[PDB]
C-alpha cells in the first residue's frame, strides 16, 4: 500500500471510534478502563477529529488525582506492574499535542516521579502496586517520548542512556532479550522480568520496537549519532536475529514507525522495506467495518479493550508510517 | 450561530482545498513563493488530519531553513520584515514541534530565542538581516511565547508574559490608541512608525491585542497563575467593551475569538462563549463556495494571493481551536 493507502485506513479507523464515542468523552470499551483508551487524543487529534480528542482530554482530566496520577481505573496487569506508565506516557504526548498544559505539565509532572535518577530508568509497578523498583525499556521509552513532545530534553537524554545500557548488558542476545533491570541498572534475567524469547514467535516485540522508535525520535531531535547507531542496531537485530514475528505480531507497529523515521532521517531503501511491509499487514488486517480485533468480524457496537486501544494505536501507526514514507520518498528521490 | 460541529466542517473543507492545490515540493498554492504565505501550514493542516500534507510543508519548511534556524527568505511583506518578523518563525515552530519534526522545532525554536531582548522578555520586531532600532512588539512576542510553550521552554513564554504586561500598564492613552511596540528598554513606543490600533476606528490590526490575550490565556492553562488568567481578562474586556465593534468581525478577529473559546473553556464566563460563537459563526459565513477564504477572489482558482494563502490556513487553526474549546467548555459548564 502507498502512504496514502495507509492514511485512509487510518481515517476509516478513527471515524468508527467517534461515532460510538460516548458523551462524557471515553471511547466504546467493553469495560470502563484506561488501558482501553489511553491513546485515543493522540490518535483522535492526528486524524484530524480534534473535537472527539479534546473529548477524551475533558474525560481524562475528570479521573486525574492530585499527584498527576491516573491511577484507575486500571485492571489488566501489564498496566499495573509490568509497564504502568505506558498509559501515562500516550497520556501526556496527547494532551500536549492538543495544547491542554496544565493537564500534559501534571501528568508529565508525575511520570517524573517515578524516574529512578542514577540509571535513567521508569519504574515498572505504579504507586499503589508493590515492586523492587525494576525498570523496562517500554515504560522507559514511551516516558522519554513524552518528554520530548514536553521539551524536557534532559530527561529524555536520560532515558536513552538507560536503553542504551539494557542492551549493551543483555547476556544472551542472541536468544532472549531481557526488557528490565533492576533499581541499580543492572539487566534483570530472573524469571519474574519480561523477557522477549527473540528466537520464537510468541510476540511483545515492542519492548525492543518502541525503544528503536523513540530513540530515531531523540536523534531527530539532537543529531546525536549516538541516538541513531543504537536506533539502527535495534532494528538491524529485529531484521536480522529476531524471528520473522517481529514484523509480522500485532505489537510490529512500533517498528514499523521507527523504520519509517530512520528511512525519512536516512534514505536507506531497506528501512522503507520494513515500515511498508508492516503498514500494508495492519491494512490487511482492517476490519471492512472500520476497526481491528482480534477474534471479531461484522457491525459491533463496542469492542473489548484491547481491541479497541488496538484500533487506536494503529490509527497512530498508520498515520506515522504514512507521512514518513511519503516525505522520505519526498526528500531522496 | 453554528455549532462546533458546523465550524469544524468549515475548517475541513477549506483543509481540503489546500491539500487539493498543494505542489509537489510541500508549497501551499501561493502565486508568490514567500514563506508568510504558508506558515501556518504545517500546524493547520495537522489539526485536519492532513498529516501527509503538513509534513509535506514541512519538508519545504526544511528546505529553506538556514544554519542559525531562521528561515530569512523568501519574505517580501514588510510586516514579515520589520514589524513582526518572527510571526512566521513561531507558527512554523509550533506546527513543526506538535508534528513530532524535533529537529526542525528545536533549531527554528533556539533562533527565535536569539532575538529575545533579556532586560524586558520582549521579542525583537526586525530580523537579523533588517536595520533596526530593537524595537518589541506585542505579536512578535505573544506568538514567541506561545511557540515557547509548544515546545517546553516555560521561562521564556513568563518572560514574554512579563513584557506584555508591562506593555499594557504603560499605555499612555488607552481609550484612544494601542501603541503595540516598546522601546528596547521596554516604553511604550508612540512614534509614527510604530504599529498602533486605533481603537475606536474601525480599521483592523485587533491582533495586536486579541493575539496576546489567546496566548496569555494558554501560559495560565500552563501555569494556573492568576497573573496571566488576570491580564488576558483585562484585553478581553478591553476589547469587549473600550474598542469599536470591529474589534470582533474584521478579518484579524480570530485570535480574540480564539481566547475567548478557550477562556470560556477554563472559566465558564458567558460572554466568552457568545464571542467566540460569533466570530466563529462569522468567519463559517464569509468561506467561498470552493472552500477558501478571500475578501475580493470570487473565482475557481487554482491558487492564491499570499495572504488569502494565509488567512484560509489561520481560519482552519481558528475554526477548529474554537470549536474544540466550545465543544468542551459546553460539556465541562453547560
Ligand atoms: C504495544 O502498544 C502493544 N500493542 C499491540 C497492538 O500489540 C500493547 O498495547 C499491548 O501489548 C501487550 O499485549 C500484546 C502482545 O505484545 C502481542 O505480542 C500479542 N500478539 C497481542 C497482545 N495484545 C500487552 N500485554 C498489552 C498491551 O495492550
Amino acid at each position: 500500500n502507498s502512504p496514502h493507502e495507509l492514511k485512509n485506513a487510518a481515517q476509516r479507523a478513527a471515524d468508527w471510534l467517534v461515532e460510538r464515542q460516548r458523551p462524557n468523552g471515553a471511547l466504546p470499551s467493553r469495560t470502563a478502563v484506561i488501558e482501553s483508551c489511553y491513546k485515543g487524543m493522540w490518535a483522535l487529534h492526528t486524524a484530524g477529529h480534534t473535537q472527539a480528542a479534546s473529548a477524551v482530554a475533558d474525560y481524562v482530566t475528570s479521573l486525574l488525582q492530585p499527584d498527576g496520577d491516573i491511577p484507575q481505573p486500571r485492571e489488566e496487569r501489564y498496566f499495573l506492574d509490568v509497564h504502568y506508565l505506558y498509559a501515562n506516557g500516550y497520556l501526556t504526548i496527547g494532551a500536549h499535542v492538543l495544547g491542554r498544559f496544565g493537564l500534559s505539565r501534571k501528568l508529565m509532572s508525575f511520570v517524573e516521579t517515578m524516574r529512578n535518577p542514577a540509571t535513567g530508568g521508569f519504574r515498572s509497578h505504579g504507586p499503589a502496586i508493590p515492586g523492587d523498583g525494576r525498570c523496562d525499556s517500554v515504560s522507559t521509552s514511551i516516558s522519554g517520548l513524552a518528554a520530548l513532545y514536553t521539551g524536557r530534553v534532559d530527561t529524555a537524554r536520560s532515558a536513552a542512556d538507560f536503553l542504551g545500557s539494557l542492551w549493551v548488558g543483555q547476556p544472551d542476545r542472541k536468544n532472549v532479550f531481557h526488557a528490565v533491570a533492576d533499581a541499580s541498572g543492572a539487566v534483570l534475567t530472573s524469571d519474574d522480568a519480561v523477557a522477549v524469547q527473540v528466537r520464537k514467535a510468541e510476540g511483545d516485540w515492542y519492548f525492543i520496537g518502541l525503544p528503536a522508535f523513540f530513540l530515531t525520535a531523540l536523534y531527530e531531535a539532537t543529531e546525536d549519532r549516538a541516538y541513531l547507531d543504537l536506533a539502527t542496531d535495534l532494528m538491524t537485530y529485529m531484521d536480522e536475529d529476531c524471528d520473522e514475528d517481529a514484523f509480522v505480531d500485532s505489537s510490529c507497529g512500533k517498528a514499523g514507525v521507527a523504520a519509517a523515521l530512520l528511512y525519512r532521517l536516512t534514505g536507506r531503501p531497506r528501512y522503507r522495506e520494513i515500515a511498508e511491509g508492516i503498514g500494508t499487514l495492519l491494512c490487511e488486517r482492517q476490519s471492512p467495518y472500520g476497526y481491528w480485533s482480534e477474534e471479531e468480524t461484522g457491525d459491533v457496537a463496542d469492542l473489548f479493550w484491547g481491541d479497541l486501544d488496538m484500533t487506536a494505536e494503529y490509527v497512530l501507526w498508520l498515520d506515522l508510517i504514512g507521512r514518513n514514507l511519503a516525505s522520505g520518498e519526498r526528500v531522496w528521490a
